[PDB]
């Protein structure tokens, strides 16, 4: 799709048989979602740090479905103000900013 | 332009005669930066709130050039751990994400 700017770019996600919410963040390096469990493995990851760090956990190669399309990155899990698709997963959509 | 974001979007920004460097962040309301003085008249505006909000000067109809292109809309100025162009000025741009 074509997301104009006039409002919060809130899209619609898919994720472990989970419908949920995000932001499409251009300045967010890494994707963050509160509101889901994912299953098997993952590595310790401290994000955050003015005021301390934050330790949320760290799941590669999840398969996510965001606004009807399908890729696969990585995911941290943990607290977040607000659900979060940052660049890390907005490369694998080929996504652009234009103007 | 077309800007991919396999790095960090920063454009270089010309406000009030002064040459600088700037996020294009999707996940902001408003534009804010630390780097600049801009003349006359403002407003203050509480900022931020997880901890505590932050005062800034608002100022509205500044004419600054984003990656070469002029716009004219509200300025934030006050501490922001990096400058910012948010939505205010990216829809003045005609600023969409495409994928």
């Amino acid at each position: 799709p074509q997301i104009t700017l006039w409002k919060r770019p809130i899209v619609t996600i898919k994720i472990g048989g989970q419908l949920r919410e995000a932001l499409l963040d251009t300045g967010a390096d890494d994707t963050v979602l509160e509101d889901i469990d994912l299953p098997g493995r993952w590595k310790p990851k401290l994000i955050g740090g003015i005021g301390g760090f934050v330790k949320v956990r760290q799941y590669e190669q999840v398969p996510i479905e965001i606004a009807g399309h399908k890729v696969v990155g990585t995911v941290l899990i943990g607290p977040t103000p607000s659900n979060i698709i940052g660049r890390n997963l907005m490369t694998q959509l080929g996504a652009t900013l234009n103007f």
